[PDB]
């Protein structure tokens, strides 16, 4: 069972936590706080930002994590490589998948971008399969927008 | 009922998401989390960066907080100016506390130092009053010690 998400409100709120704000790691610090309050059914979501040609951890709320993803590898990198968005309804059977995604079982990862270039990765896993769908696609796509416009 | 940690156990594991680590942000991530996993009776747990002379949120385990917290006022403001780790027992009744602080009963924040120099904070917050004592001030600022030889 998941809980639904009123994303209309959410996507207010998020406008909150990062208007008037210029520090990203504060904004990315308190968005996964704000994502992590109002997602059911999850056990990590966070940031990774692209520093030095490679993924490198950035906030988030769960349990400790992997501090550095290749580009193109992991679910994380995959996004990065394929620069757009991933919805994996099975990490398992996830093409590319790797140790670090171990205890993601669905997972779902959007790219941040600035000027063109890729900054970084919205990252959110689930315990459970199938958690994501085209519907949180849509709206978490949206909230990374709102993110991007205030980094820009 | 406030369950006791292992806290020499947990130095060794702190040890680990720091060694071989040289990204400050990914380590106090990290450092959130492993906290948060492994202190009962808390309801937040993070860091504050000092950037600009004033204190700027960073990585923590919780929910959202204020992004600003000036040197010398609120708990964690205090800690800075007055160069020292606060343990309060209860924040409604400190000498300085702000509207920040509001959902903190009792806390304690240790003063981050690199080359003689505060660099930033950990602040733990706990939903009841007298949540930490000195053995848990001992213990928190030896793991402090661990992250700032990384940092070094």
């Amino acid at each position: 069972t998941i809980n639904p998400t009123n994303y209309t409100l959410l996507k207010k709120q998020a406008a909150s936590l990062i208007e008037d704000e210029h520090h990203m790691i504060a904004i990315l610090s308190n968005m996964s706080a704000l994502l992590n309050d109002n997602l059911d059914q999850i056990n990590w979501v966070g940031f990774y930002l692209l520093e030095q040609n490679e993924l490198i951890l950035g906030p988030f709320q769960g349990h400790p994590a992997c501090v550095h993803i290749p580009i193109g590898k992991g679910v994380c990198g995959t996004a990065v490589s394929e620069r757009r968005t991933q919805v994996v309804a099975d990490v398992h059977q996830f093409k590319g998948h790797i140790a670090c995604d171990a205890n993601s079982k669905s997972e779902i990862v959007v790219p941040i971008f600035k000027d063109d270039k890729i900054i970084g990765v919205l990252d959110i896993d689930a315990p459970i399969t199938d958690r994501f769908d085209d519907n949180d696609k849509e709206h978490l796509e949206a909230i990374v927008k709102i993110i991007e416009k205030q980094l820009a």
